């Protein structure tokens, strides 16, 4: 006799979404009883080296342990994935999402309810890419118009005093167009502890004190981080540096950062839950984010953060930049306010057809 | 009014005759749509001076917050109890349990599945409280139980307990042995007992809370000894205790009891132990089938529990309940629980 919760099929297709392309995967699990969960891989090679083919390979590699398994055992499966030779972060994520979506779709259980039900809405910020000063203000005007109050500002790359004075020029113009906006700085591993600091003074001169400097120094520079953090003048967030419950434990231990940025696409859900717990207990604050993701990975991210509650920073903006939306359902935007109340089973997102 | 809304928070005496008597409380939430969930508060006055009545008030006082809330928001409710006026740890557990049991009963979702479904059975030990020692060891193995928890606690007085565990070893020479120090030794004293234990060639599986709740430097030096594995019991109560304990490498094993701080708090503890590589034991107070089943659903669900101390429904003269976990000697099966923890009043 066949148990309804048994996983019959793990399938995957490309999910290339045009911008203005994002090479993503759409993962699907089906239970012997007919229910389907979906999940999405959004590998970002520039971020960690992993690619679509590599994450595509991993998902196929995982059929061995996923198919035949019970969806009710999402935790022993999640823990089994890493051991597969080809395994990658964003497949862990897409697989785990697809499994939890099936489990909860079937149970008629909002995914945000699964994650705790602390909240059912979020207030997202919106990112401004690094370009000209004109574009920064132009962007900032569109933001303000939307009703978004926090804005994340990209800067650097991996430096001078002129590159900094240009990055500084942008931030000024942006504050001018948004005088009461909460500002986040996204260093993106492009600063030295000193360089990072020099700039904070230029910004201090013009009367700007960022609400957060996210990942000023480089990934392996948990010393610059620790450093910058000690000069208690701007909250420092670990992004690239934190990608496991273990990094998170260490970061907290060495007082390297004030804020942890969680991304399900980096490590998956089961792991994120542990990072969440470690941050809570160490009293580090939480940012939620993502790669280049559609409504699917981004909804799951909001159901995670709202469900859990306790996230000071929410950076779930990418579906505002995509030029297509291949999905039915999922979270809803009202200005900068993400609404989850219409999600009644799983994460509510399903593929459409033309 | 959404079907998921809590219509009524309820509590009733749950007095179960000790095969003394356990003065517990049966908590119950009822949802608009008719769904009922259950929780159990088993306060232990001898432990933290919390009482059946003290916790009864806590639960009723919680009606203001709980009644009218949505069971879909188990986590925010749960994070909020602590402040309610007169809140008792065991009523936090009983409430949270009742709430989760309603959410997952309604969703035809076994609790162990909600907790991850890592496993679906566990293997429990049984406790022994000097002739009286071997008398217990004998019936235990005649139950098929392979782990034995020996409660214990002058060089003389160690001698006596040594004669005990040696009497139990001679009777069941292959069974895994836990020592339940119970904040009853100083470090030098404990080691002294280990020494006089490794003479008869006895090394216990675990030494549970050898020192006082406050001597986390005692636990610590015992643990650097790297001889026997040391578990924190009374010393670990919150996610914060757990994180400190782990930072200072004070112990090897953390003993979770849901009845102490509730389920949400317990999840964070498990998580902190896991990332630090500490091992876990799951226990309880004097709980009935209900709290003991949630406890199993928690451990089996999260998986990764080396020690399972869930025996109290055995020392019990009556069972007011239907369903839940089943015993087969020392093995607990959750396999037959289809919705919530599957426990209900008789």
């Amino acid at each position: 006799m066949t148990a309804p919760t048994t996983i019959r099929a793990l399938t995957v297709a490309p999910l290339d979404i045009p911008l203005h392309v994002a090479r993503n995967l759409l993962v699907a699990v089906e239970l012997t009883d007919g229910t389907r969960g979906y999940g999405e891989a959004a590998p970002f090679p520039a971020f960690n080296g992993e690619t679509q083919d590599m994450a595509h390979a991993a998902i196929l590699a995982a059929r061995s342990l996923v198919e035949g398994a019970d969806v009710r055992e999402w935790r022993r499966i999640a823990l089994a994935l890493p051991a597969l030779p080809g395994m990658t972060g964003s497949a862990r994520c897409a697989i785990e999402t697809a499994i939890l979506d099936a489990l909860t779709r079937r149970a008629r259980l909002p995914l945000w309810a699964f994650f705790g039900g602390a909240a059912t809405s979020l207030e997202t910020d919106v990112t401004i890419t690094t370009g000209s000063v004109t574009a920064a203000a132009r962007a900032a005007q569109a933001i303000v118009a939307r009703g978004v109050t926090t804005i994340k500002i990209k800067i650097g790359a991996g430096t001078t005093i002129r590159t900094m004075e240009h990055d500084l020029a942008r931030i000024v113009a942006i504050r001018d167009v948004a005088p009461t906006a909460r500002l986040i700085l996204d260093g993106n591993c492009g600063y030295t502890a000193p360089d990072a600091l020099r700039l904070l003074d230029m910004l201090g001169v013009h009367g700007i004190v960022p609400a957060l400097f996210e990942q000023p120094v480089a990934k392996d520079d948990e010393e610059g981080l620790r450093r910058l953090t000690a000069t208690r003048r701007v909250p420092v967030a670990a992004d690239e540096s934190v990608a496991s419950a273990t990094d998170a434990a260490r970061l907290a231990r060495n007082a390297a950062v004030d804020v942890l940025n969680i991304k399900l696409m980096k490590c998956g859900i089961v792991e994120a839950l542990d990072i969440a717990a470690i941050a809570r207990t160490a009293g580090l604050h939480l940012m939620i984010g993502g790669m280049v993701e559609s409504l699917l990975a981004m909804t799951v991210s909001a159901c995670f953060a709202a469900g859990q509650g306790g996230f000071r920073f929410v950076d779930l903006d990418t579906p505002l930049f995509l030029a297509e939306n291949p999905f039915d359902g999922g979270m809803t935007y009202h200005g900068g306010t993400i609404d989850l109340t219409l999600i009644e089973a799983g994460h509510g997102v399903t593929p459409r057809s033309p």
